[PDB]
RNA sequence: GUUUUAGAGCUAUGCUGU
RNA sequence: AACAGCAUAGCAAGUUAAAAUAAGGAACUUGAAAAAGUGGCACCGAGUCGGUGCUU
């Protein structure tokens, strides 16, 4: 029908959801297949599902290769001979035949050994006046006369071997080419990627200070001179180091234990960074992946200083003046040796032993031992000007080829064939009916395994991409081949695992730190705060500010933290960002005045001079400042209100471009008349920021511990959000929805008064904050709340969008509901004896001194050296392992992590050969969940006054909710778990500490949820007590179990009864 | 970075041979 | 004499291109495999999901 499904992705969970226009979950059957009679069945729309990590077939089916590149240029120069067989056959003769048996010597040949034209002349000639490529090129480029079809067919064939990459889309420009912009573009990504620390660049000419002919030690020390926050050993450091070709080190920035080089030129390169990564973290990658581009802008300013003409390539010229300077170096450097000092000129051009001049031309030797070995000659050798210099520059007797010749836009070379074409557009007719196919296929750049696998990623990341592509398949194909009208994507951020929490405390006392030094005030002195403390908004924000209110000159007191109140210098109506950039400390906010602006002139006339002693501290950064005085400059612009809306609904990463491209490429297919794409499904990408703050707002809270729900319930949330937003703004979509869509502009989006304008034209909004219409009623800056409709409609078409009525209790309900499926991926491992995957056996075995045989089923284990032969011949493998009598068709393979089931529907999970797993999980009211979250949250409520009272008025009254979730607990454990010891203790334990202060009790409850909790049996500790695990050793009662197969998302079941085989 | 083939080497001396 | 192969003693000089890449001491069905398929529709309820109607 109308319906959507959002999507998680992550490293531990994909999560996906289905909803309607009215945004009900729906309900439905199917079959149940096995060998009992459990017929009746039926489930939600709503899931999860988890798979863990290792060396596995399937983290090897996604790996790097070449050999497909080199097939690739086999098939590009076959078609090369295709085109040109044809119209050869109707200009050459024995062309094509000649030119592919040159390997053959000078009796086989049965034609003529001259390949070029047939006769001995034009061959040594051939290389005499045109030594170099770069002459032949060139004179194609700017000569009118005749050519030889097959030189050109030789010219043409060595610009598509070295043609270059792809990393910069669209026609070359400065946009996407110089050197500052792209320097700019570097500093913006850190400073996103980072909210602490910065770095300001302002009108740098950075162009002048890395282009310019140094060593590459003293390029790297140049612009380090400048930017004083930095050092060379930091992170900014490591990384313009190593976007020039030297070898830096990652291991103090990121605190590993093991060391870390890396180069650009060296081969294995993605191999080493992708280890890296996944040993680090991916949230990282795209501060390494913006220096790719930097290198090979500086690398073409290199070797682009020259550019004499237009039509030509700079390049070109450039080359072509190095080999006529290799020329003439050639015959001075062999004058000035074989004439000057006339020993040692056999060690230096003949020797070729310790890798003299001519080794170092012919033998295996490397530039950096030529210029060791030639570097104490030099030195005392007399008249050696303009020579030495040169040495360390790297520039004598360079070869033509280098490291360099992969760093190469494609443009550069499409340009120069264009040029030539257009040269040779009427002599050969087909050039000009065929110039656009030839640009095609050269400039032209697989399947859906190979696309997941192009990211440049952790395997953690490509096999969730994998996961989800597989998991949206099934989805579409349960709902009769339908496809959707919105599906969001949203990335799922990686929780503190409190050694970031404590790296961030770092940053800020570092902070604190240079501007307490830097200014003079002895604060720390008085009061002394660490770390632990640092986590506190309130407390920070007053270290911030010196101890000074700023719209008032008085110092604020200490111990009086209750009363003072936290604002916004952004009224939130405007815009909704609540880091530390926008947030201040004051004694009350209705200093700011009477209007819904940015703060009134009146204050920042008088403390001007404090916030000048404040910036230039550095505690503070510039567009903090600009957000400061705001009010000086007139105020609001539509420049702003265009920047906020692009900050709010535009998304930074290029990952999640990616899948969004590939799953709009891999589900909208169709298209028309003309060779536009029809965009029949739309793909909307969000921030994790809007579902975080209409969680918060709206009380619909989460906790993670409890159970396995949380995916699924962020799943549902996501499409929720993503249908009102596309409903509601159809003419933003060029925005944040994915396409080449009608761009729009900034004059229609904004009115020109609030209330006198609103709601009396055709544009959508006046306030800048989007998610306004979330709301029933929007809060000013001065007191004043105003009133939304009832019902929201679209005022173009005429249709509803939003039910104030409906949707918060549908929403309410979806949240509530009891029973959402979790499933663990089962696969087979691939790759102290470890055990690939046990195999379940019947026979007959000898019980006795008779040797009488008798009919069991046991679990033997087979090892990882093992399998191979088990495969082959597994009747005399059990024979000699000590069965005797199996039965190949019950034979079943069983992997690790099977599930089990016994009566009363309890579940167990397969460990090892001889230990179990729990396998059930439980369910609690949304009610308690509530409760248990608020009470985890008592102090770090970070909520209004008044919500805060009232929450903890609730958690005070529901004392009893303690008993029955202590009671519910327990008939859950005694149902399934079955640890009858550990439950006495833990009951005897809590009726110990009945009386205890209930948020010490509430985390303690958390805690003891353990028992519970999927997975394998793990140790906790109680207010004093501990408990350790108890591992189920017994492998007996699964003989007479039940084998329930679960599918890769809980749709499919079918159930294989144990008892009833053998 | 690796392996072969084709890019007529010259002068003066001596040697074997067809 | 011409030429091939040798022992000299000196003199002039370098970057392109096809080829090669691994004997290393979830569950089920058809198919070797690439790959094809398998699980009905509405209503009222809600403790791991239940009941009713139509219809395979």
């Amino acid at each position: 029908k109308k319906y959507s499904i959002g999507l998680d992705i992550g490293t531990n969970s994909v999560g996906w959801a289905v909803i309607t226009d009215e945004y009900k979950v729906p309900s439905k059957k199917f079959k149940v297949l096995g060998n009992t009679d459990r017929h009746s069945i039926k489930k939600n729309l709503i899931g999860a599902l988890l798979f863990d990590s290792g060396e596995t077939a399937e983290a090897t089916r996604l790996k790097r290769t070449a050999r497909r590149r080199y097939t690739r240029r086999k098939n590009r120069i076959c078609y090369l001979q295709e085109i040109f067989s044809n119209e050869m056959a109707k200009v050459d003769d024995s062309f094509f035949h000649r030119l592919e048996e040159s390997f053959l010597v000078e009796e086989d040949k049965k034609h003529e050994r001259h390949p070029i034209f047939g006769n001995i002349v034009d061959e040594v000639a051939y290389h005499e006046k045109y030594p170099t490529i770069y002459h032949l090129r060139k004179k194609l480029v700017d000569s009118t006369d005749k050519a030889d079809l097959r030189l050109i067919y030789l010219a043409l064939a060595h610009m598509i071997k070295f043609r270059g990459h792809f990393l910069i889309e669209g026609d070359l420009n400065p946009d996407n080419s110089d050197v500052d912009k792209l320097f700019i573009q570097l500093v913006q990504t850190y400073n996103q990627l980072f909210e602490e620390n910065p770095i300001n660049a302002s009108g740098v000419d950075a162009k002048a200070i890395l282009s310019a002919r140094l060593s590459k030690s003293r390029r790297l020390e140049n612009l380090i001179a400048q930017l004083p926050g930095e050092k060379k050993n930091g992170l900014f450091g490591n990384l313009i180091a190593l976007s020039l070709g030297l070898t830096p080190n990652f291991k103090s920035n990121f605190d590993l234990a093991e060391d870390a080089k890396l180069q650009l030129s060296k081969d294995t390169y993605d191999d080493d960074l992708d280890n890296l990564l996944a040993q680090i973290g991916d949230q990282y990658a795209d501060l390494f992946l913006a220096a790719k581009n930097l290198s090979d802008a500086i690398l073409l300013s290199d070797i682009l200083r020259v550019n004499t003409e237009i039509t030509k390539a700079p390049l070109s010229a450039s080359m072509i003046k190095r080999y006529d300077e290799h020329h003439q170096d050639l015959t001075l450097l062999k004058a000035l040796v074989r004439q000057q000092l006339p020993e040692k000129y056999k060690e230096i051009f003949f020797d070729q032993s310790k890798n003299g001049y001519a080794g170092y031309i012919d033998g295996g030797a490397s530039q950096e031992e030529f210029y060791k070995f030639i570097k104490p000659i030099l030195e005392k050798m007399d008249g050696t000007e303009e020579l030495l210099v040169k040495l360390n520059r790297e520039d004598l007797l360079r070869k033509q080829r280098t490291f360099d010749n992969g760093s190469i836009p494609h443009q550069i070379h499409l340009g120069e064939l264009h040029a030539i074409l257009r040269r040779q557009e009427d002599f050969y007719p087909f050039l000009k009916d065929n110039r656009e196919k030839i640009e095609k296929i050269l400039t032209f750049r697989d399947s859906l395994h190979e696309h997941i696998a192009n990211l440049a990623g952790s395997p953690a990341i490509k096999k969730g991409i994998l996961q989800t592509v597989k998991v949206v398949d099934e989805l579409v194909k349960v709902m009769g081949r339908h496809k959707p009208e919105n599906i969001v994507i949203e990335m799922a951020r990686e929780n503190q695992t409190t050694q970031k929490g404590q790296k961030n405390s770092r940053e800020r006392m570092k902070r604190i730190e240079e501007g307490i030094k830097e200014l003079g005030s002895q604060i720390l002195k008085e009061h002394p705060v660490e770390n632990t403390q640092l986590q506190n908004e309130k407390l920070y924000l007053y270290y911030l500010q010196n101890g000074r209110d700023m719209y008032v000159d008085q110092e604020l007191d200490i111990n009086r933290l209750s009363d003072y109140d936290v604002d916004h210098i952004v009224p939130q109506s405007f815009l909704k960002d609540d880091s530390i950039d926008n947030k201040v400390l004051t004694r009350s906010d209705k200093n700011r005045g009477k209007s819904d602006n940015v703060p009134s002139e009146e204050v920042v006339k008088k403390m001007k001079n404090y916030w000048r002693q404040l910036l230039n501290a550095k505690l503070i950064t510039q567009r903090k400042f600009d957000n400061l005085t705001k009010a000086e400059r007139g105020g609001l612009s539509e420049l702003d209100k265009a920047g906020f809306i692009k900050r709010q609904l535009v998304e930074t990463r290029q990952i999640t471009k990616h899948v969004a491209q590939i799953l709009d490429s891999r589900m909208n297919t169709k298209y028309d008349e003309n060779d536009k794409l029809i965009r029949e499904v739309k793909v909307i990408t969000l921030k994790s920021k809007l579902v975080s703050d209409f969680r918060k707002d709206f009380q619909f809270y989460k906790v993670r511990e409890i159970n396995n729900y949380h995916h699924a319930h962020d799943a549902y949330l996501n499409a929720v959000v993503g249908t009102a937003l596309i409903k509601k703004y159809p003419k933003l979509e060029s925005e944040f929805v994915y396409g080449d869509y009608k761009v729009y502009d900034v004059r229609k989006m904004i009115a020109k008064s609030e209330q006198e304008i609103g709601k009396a034209t055709a544009k959508y909004f006046f306030y800048s904050n989007i998610m306004n219409f979330f709301k029933t009623e929007i809060t000013l800056a001065n007191g004043e709340i105003r009133k939304r409709p009832l019902i929201e409609t679209n005022g173009e078409t005429g249709e509803i969008v939003w039910d104030k009525g409906r949707d918060f209790a549908t929403v309410r309900k979806v949240l509530s509901m009891p029973q959402v499926n979790i499933v663990k991926k089962t696969e087979v491992q691939t790759g102290s004896p470890t055990v690939a995957y046990s195999v379940l056996v019947v026979a007959k075995v000898e019980k006795g001194k008779s040797k009488k045989l008798k009919s069991v089923k046991e679990l033997l284990g087979i090892t990882i050296m093992e399998r191979s032969s088990f495969e082959k011949n597994p009747i005399d493998f059990l024979e000699a392992k000590g069965y005797k009598e199996v039965k190949k068709d019950l034979i079943i393979k069983l992997p690790k992590y099977s599930l089990f089931e016994l009566e009363n529907g309890r579940k167990r999970m397969l460990a090892s050969a001889g230990e179990l797993q729990k396998g059930n999980e439980l369910a609690l009211p949304s009610k308690y969940v509530n409760f248990l979250y608020l009470a985890s949250h008592y102090e770090k409520l970070k909520g209004s006054p008044e919500d805060n009272e009232q929450k903890q008025l609730f958690v005070e009254q529901h004392k009893h909710y303690l008993d029955e979730i202590i009671e519910q607990i327990s008939e859950f454990s005694k149902r399934v778990i079955l640890a009858d010891a550990n439950l006495d203790k833990v009951l005897s334990a809590y009726n110990k500490h009945r009386d205890k202060p209930i948020r010490e009790q509430a985390e303690n409850i958390i805690h003891l949820f353990t028992l519970t909790n999927l997975g394998a049996p793990a140790a906790f500790k109680y207010f004093d007590t501990t408990i350790d695990r108890k591992r189920y050793t017994s492998t007996k009662e699964v003989l007479d179990a039940t084998l329930i197969h679960q599918s890769i998302t809980g749709l499919y079941e079918t159930r294989i009864d144990l008892s009833q085989l053998g």
